[PDB]
DNA sequence: TTTTTTGGGTGGGTGGGTGGGTTTTTT
């Protein structure tokens, strides 16, 4: 809404210039992805705009990463041709990408080291310029490395990405070495624009300040804040978050109806993306989790249960209040183990989970929240933070201070922070990011 | 009481010729393997009778192709000579194969590319005859394009097959290069004669026209068609029908017993002939797996067990109306229950009643026209629901040899 | 510990096949 006039003179500097790598970065709330918006109507066509979380896809106007050049939800190794498959001689995709001048990505600090090198590879190859990073294709990446880190499981996908690129940041990776990413920094906040104060204490906390995490228990702790109308949950864990939209569940008076999810092979609880067991009343708030095979819904659209029936489901959408009928997904549990023949780590299968693509929508895990204004949230902190940049995400959704509420105090322990970030952080102050070598491996 | 005058013309055509490769081709019922009897007669039982299936070796009174050159159960490489190998220096096979004249080979429909072609070089090596087609042996081919396509399993053979032969039927096989094909064509149907209404629907489903397919739908739908005696059920997949025989098992009054195997060495759980355990019921429709050395029972004839004591199976044919006794070797008995069936079991089979359980659906080309042809009248066929046009499969292969073969020639380039 | 995405037929054909893979034979 307005451009600002540090976003409007990024805005010049990053139309009017024949550079092709551009990062603007900023605190929360800055108006990124307001930009992005005035940057999809000058390119307006000739921009593809992606994010790494369907939520974030669908605040900046556009689709997962995923989605759109089809890749699988595993571990993408380098240049791997079983991870990154080039897209058919008369593909939709080929076509897209052979005539794409501009690609939008957000919040690129989502965004896990080996998906930002498919992207460089899959541009490469298919547009027939091996010798230019994203095949020539302008990249216009917007995000926050003091937001959420991206997700490395650990075990062997962890030990892959450490011997590949040293650690999973956008920032990381080796095309970087290849080309020279200009910064473009916005500070002044338009979210809390209009309560400077509470603004203020954002920034500090976000320099791991002590005594601004002091003053936000002293300030905003409040056990009560889910009961709060209209208010949303957030949570670090994904079943923490049933636990609390149980209750709201069992307080609307419909009928209730159990969708049972169906497991296969080996694939624990632990990774269920929603549970087995999954009761729904109609009027409920619910989410999204997988995209639409015929684009009616997708991947963080959220919406309200509208009627439920044995196996069909229908929700009326609050994207764009259309009602739309889900039926049940599959999800596959991804094992990686050494294979000594071809002297390479390999994907498994080895468990299936099917059932309907929704989780209750009253409480939600940080990830799900990272880009969204908010007019009121409450953070149950649960069993305790665990990912760099979650704490910053939860406290920047709202406007106002009194529009934010706490779990309980939480003290300087729990601070986390990534020395990556930092090296980060500290070298784009001079303006850009360019990579002599690699990161090293430990 | 004879031969059809289309079919003597055929007959004729094939032995009064000096052409050293003839297809004798037409829809379902035609009388192609009653020609086949007719030409097994005339040479005198010194003709060499192949087919594609242990179904329709039988039928033509033949065994399998594999079974007779020994190939192996996996796909056939151009000329390999670890997949296509020839017999010893003395192998009563080598003799059969040096002495042979002539070759028959039955539902070569079903024969895929790379079956033809290991036949062709098998011959040519054994008989030291390398610039001979088929090694010089005449060969009778006789098979409907419009029935079964030959099976392309889900490994990726298929690829293979597309890079060196580009589609998987017996009329891409780099032989026709070489020799060119008389085709002979049978029309009227002798399967259906005694109801030509029936067989004039039949032709006119052959071509695909729909206002047949809804006389079909209308006509013969009836989901409790399977529940009659003496009813053969055909699905298209193996487990649907192994599904529906244990219900007519379970069902049936008389409590079983259990028949299960001995393993040695290396064995994986689908490498044995029939399943792990297998329990049946004195009065049960089940048929046979394997032949045995002396004569009495052949890999294919099905009827009821009269008694059953653990190892001998005392069960009573329809072939004949006779008696056979059943004890395995290597190791269980060679008996699975036939109750239902898949349509690539049934194809060159005359059958009394026929009910086609459609399950899932149709998979395969050719092969709703192969369930619905089996019977001789329409009152012997049931549907378990309606066919939709969006079932019907057509390969455009088959459309550019059906339509090239009208001048009697098969030839490639 | 958080994200991304879909594979079988006891999920079921009024959800549809340009959402996409699989069935069948041969010792
Ligand atoms: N120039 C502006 N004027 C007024 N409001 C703005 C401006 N830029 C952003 N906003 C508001 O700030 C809120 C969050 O901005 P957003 O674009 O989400 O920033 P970021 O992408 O940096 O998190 C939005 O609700 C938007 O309306
Ligand atoms: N000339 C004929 N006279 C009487 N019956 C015949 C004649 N030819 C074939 N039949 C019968 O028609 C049925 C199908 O014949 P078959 O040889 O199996 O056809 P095809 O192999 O072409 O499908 C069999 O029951 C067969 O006995
Ligand atoms: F930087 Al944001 F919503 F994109 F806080
Ligand atoms: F062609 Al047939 F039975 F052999 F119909
Ligand atoms: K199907
Ligand atoms: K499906
Ligand atoms: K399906
Ligand atoms: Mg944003
Ligand atoms: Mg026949």
């Amino acid at each position: 809404e307005g451009l600002s006039s540090e976003q409007q003179r990024a805005f010049l500097a990053v139309t009017q210039t024949p550079h092709p790598a551009h990062l603007i970065t900023g605190p929360a709330g800055t108006g990124k992805t307001t930009l992005l918006y005035a940057l999809q109507k000058f390119y307006k066509g000739r921009a593809v705009t992606l994010a790494p979380t369907g939520t974030a896809a669908l605040q900046a106007r556009g689709q997962t990463v995923h989605s759109f050049f089809r890749f699988p939800a595993r571990l993408l190794r380098y240049r791997h041709p079983e991870d990154i498959r080039p897209p058919g001689p008369h593909s939709p995709l080929r076509k897209a990408i052979e005539q794409m001048e501009v690609l939008i990505l957000d919040e690129v600090g989502m965004v896990r080291v080996d998906l930002l090198e498919a992207m460089d590879w899959a541009l490469r190859k298919t547009r027939k310029r091996l010798e230019e990073p994203f095949g020539g294709v302008k990249v216009l990446l917007l995000g926050d490395t003091r937001q959420l880190e991206p997700v490395v499981p650990g075990g062997e996908e962890a030990l892959y990405i450490a011997r590949t690129w040293g650690g999973p940041f956008f920032f990381q990776a080796h095309v970087w070495e290849e080309v020279a990413l200009r910064v473009h920094r916005l500070w002044e906040s338009q979210r809390q624009r209009e309560d400077p104060l509470f603004a203020e204490l954002l920034k500090r906390l976000r320099q791991g300040d002590p005594q601004a995490l002091e003053t936000l228990n002293r300030a905003a702790v409040r056990p009560d804040g889910g009961e709060e109308p209209g208010t949303l949950i957030l949570t670090p864990r994904r079943k923490e978050a049933d636990a609390l939209n149980l209750k709201r569940l069992e307080a609307l008076p419909g009928k209730p109806l159990e969708y049972q999810a169906q497991v296969k092979g080996e694939f624990a609880e632990t990774d269920f993306p929603t549970e087995a067991a999954l009761t729904l009343k109609k009027g409920a708030q619910v989410i999204l989790l997988r995209n639409d095979p015929l684009g009616e819904y997708f991947n963080g659209d959220l919406g309200w249960v509208e009627d439920l029936e044995a196996e069909a489901l229908a929700v009326r959408l609050k994207r764009n209040g259309r009602r739309v009928v889900i039926r049940p997904f599959v999800w596959e549990k991804i094992v990686y183990t050494y294979d000594s023949e071809r002297e390479e780590i390999k994907p498994q299968v080895v468990g299936t989970f099917r059932q309907v693509p929704v989780r209750l929508a009253w409480a939600l895990t940080v990830h799900k929240a990272q880009g969204l204004t908010l007019d009121k949230v409450h953070l149950e902190l649960g069993r305790g933070l665990f990912a760099h940049g979650q704490l910053y995400v939860a406290l920047t959704r709202v406007r106002r201070l009194q529009d934010l509420s706490l779990s309980r105090p939480i003290a300087p322990t729990e601070l986390l922070w990534r020395p990556e970030v930092e090296v980060f952080e500290t070298r784009i102050q001079e303006g850009i990011w360019q990579k002599s070598h690699g990161w090293p491996s430990l």
